[PDB]
């Protein structure tokens, strides 16, 4: 191996990006720490390394890069006052002080909101230090982020970075920071639920299931690539992931840049989408390669029948190896079905292995697997039905409509869960059908179905903290791949006792008749989360009805005066009607 770690990571990586990875991995395992105390940190642990580079021959950094981050970590964090139960794991040592911080990562904080000063100050303040102003981006945005995608991040700050020296020099200043910053928050946030769907998949199903996953995601997005490239590729990239959610962020960072690099270099074995990726600097190539599109449909591709069905010796080839034969059809079948969602091919893929298991060591083996693929139609029918019907009933009620027909239908599901997340969720499940509805019926199933579990594994992580429903963490804990199938097949729960009637949660205020459109779209559906908490055996007609009476007076009597008069007589007339519903 290499001597001094630390230093080959700060060579490899380099100065600003060493710097930038420690402060992400700083604020990422201490959400609660001013941002002064980060700089300290990461200067201090950057002339370390600067030190020991210069002379490998130092007698301190011969320690690994996680010892070493903790003990510049939690001697500052070794106060049991501040960050409540937190400094208890720093009085231990390699390796469970690892999970001291693994473990104690907050994905919901309290963290105070923040303010979105001016254009004008925002970026000449911007223009007195640059460098500060970067760093407590990268510090505010790895806080309330704590599972972000490091490299993603730095690329993410270098697209900042460029747009705010780009575009507040000229003559406007809002007219491209606003649309810009927005769409970038929205990737942000995008890339944070993925990065986070794949962290809890590897932290919780253990590697083989990411394995699986990253074969039929890349196997689908590389179709000509054989199955050797196929693997070399999964198996580092799982590597990758697996560094980032474990808190090995130079390393993670070294081996996607590593990884990429290899990928453009070898384009002709792989695919021929990638000509115009690796052509960008190393942020952009791994971006691009990242979210490169799927390559062309090879030709003369076989049926599957002849080799996986039909052949004899297919229960034989998975008694000498289970996990490459599965590999094998998982990858074959990907690259057949590009239009596949990734986790309806690992459902395909289980269900292939359940009756090989089952069956093929047992009687005669042939009379089991010739009709194997007849099993495979109604799990692909079920969720092509599902999104028809989803994309149906989006496209004729809308935005806000299709959110409330969502948030309805999930709280009658499980209506144990907190109002906060419940509306959350819903309103991540209503852009599912606002981004990708109006994509052909070639398409729409990978944003469907991929973003659908995006949302799902946000849902789950959310309510993992305080857990209160039985059936949803239930089948949060069941199987990764079949959380959707769960949460659609999901009925009324009877035994839910309705709460209590409270008149408090069925009362706006002046508030919210100055409310931005989406803090008032909120403060609504929260109002229908009470409501159907409330009465949860109503019809899906009533619940509209009561809305709709809702936004009645909502947009009738927010535009006048007395005020108070309408909130109180409209409340009451409300709550009267609701009652006697
Ligand atoms: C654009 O990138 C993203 C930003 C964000 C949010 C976010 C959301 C915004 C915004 C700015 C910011 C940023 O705050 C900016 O960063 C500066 C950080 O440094 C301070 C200062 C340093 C020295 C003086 S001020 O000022 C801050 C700016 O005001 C603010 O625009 C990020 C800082 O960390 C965050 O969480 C923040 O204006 C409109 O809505 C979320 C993202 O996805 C989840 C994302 O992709």
């Amino acid at each position: 191996a290499h001597k001094s770690e630390v230093a080959h990571r700060f060579k490899d990586l380099g100065e600003e990006n060493f710097k930038a990875l420690v402060l992400i991995a700083f604020a990422q395992y201490l959400q609660q720490c001013p941002f002064e105390d980060h700089v300290k940190l990461v200067n201090e642990v950057t002339e370390f390394a600067k030190t020991c580079v210069a002379d490998e021959s130092a007698e301190n950094c011969d320690k690994s890069l996680h010892t070493l981050f903790g003990d510049k970590l939690c001697t500052v964090a070794t106060l049991r006052e501040t960050y409540g139960e937190m400094a208890d794991c720093c009085a231990k040592q390699e390796p469970e002080r690892n999970e001291c911080f693994l473990q104690h990562k907050d994905d919901n904080p309290n963290l105070p909101r923040l303010v979105r000063p001016e254009v004008d100050v925002m970026c000449t303040a911007f223009h007195d230090n640059e460098e500060t102003f970067l760093k407590k981006y990268l510090y505010e945005i790895a806080r309330r982020h704590p599972y972000f995608y490091a490299p993603e991040l730095l690329f993410f700050a270098k697209r900042y970075k460029a747009a705010f020296t780009e575009c507040c020099q000229a003559a406007d200043k809002a007219a491209c920071l606003l649309p810009k910053l927005d769409e970038l928050r929205d990737e942000g946030k995008a890339s944070s639920a993925k990065q986070r769907l794949k962290c809890a998949s590897l932290q919780k199903f253990g590697e083989r299931a990411f394995k699986a996953w990253a074969v039929a995601r890349l196997s689908q997005r590389f179709p000509k690539a054989e199955f050797a490239e196929v693997s070399k590729l999964v198996t580092d990239l799982t590597k990758v992931h697996t560094e980032c959610c474990h808190g090995d962020l130079l390393e993670c960072a070294d081996d996607r840049a590593d990884l990429a690099k290899y990928i453009c270099e070898n384009q002709d074995s792989i695919s021929s989408k990638l000509k115009e990726c690796c052509e960008k600097p190393l942020l952009e190539k791994s971006h691009c390669i990242a979210e490169v599109e799927n390559d062309e449909m090879p030709a003369d591709l076989p049926s599957l029948a002849a080799d996986f069905v039909e052949s004899k010796d297919v229960c034989k080839n998975y008694a000498e190896a289970k996990d490459v034969f599965l590999g094998m059809f998982l990858y074959e079948y990907a690259r057949r079905h590009p239009d596949y969602s990734v986790v309806l091919l690992l459902r395909l893929a289980k269900t292939y292995e359940t009756t090989l298991e089952k069956c093929c060591a047992a009687a005669d083996p042939h009379e089991c697997y010739a009709k194997v693929f007849d099993e495979f139609k109604p799990l692909v029918e079920e969720p092509q039905n599902l999104i028809k019907q989803n994309c149906e009933l989006f496209e004729q009620l809308g935005e806000y409509k299709f959110q409330n027909a969502l948030l309805v239908r999930y709280t009658k599901k499980v209506p144990q869960v907190s109002t906060p997340t419940l509306v959350e969720v819903s309103r991540n499940l209503g852009k599912v059908g606002s981004k990708c509805c109006k994509h052909p019926e070639a398409k729409r199933m990978p944003c469907a179905e991929d973003y659908l579990s995006v949302v799902l594994n946000q849902l789950c992580v959310l309510h993992e903290k305080t857990p209160v429903s039985d059936r949803v963490t239930k089948c949060c804990t069941e199987s990764l791949v079949n959380r959707r199938p769960c949460f659609s097949a999901l009925e009324v729960d009877e035994t839910y006792v309705p709460k209590e009637f409270n008149a408090e949660t069925f009362t706006f205020h002046a508030d919210i008749c100055t409310l931005s459109e989406k803090e008032r779209q909120i403060k609504k559906q929260t109002a229908l989360v009470e409501l159907v908490k409330h009465k949860p055996k109503a019809t899906k007609e009533q619940l509209k009805a009561v809305m709709d009476d809702f936004a009645a007076f909502v947009e009738k009597c927010c535009k006048a005066d007395d005020k108070e008069t309408c909130f109180a007589e409209e409340g009451k007339k409300l709550v009267a009607a609701s009652q006697a519903a």
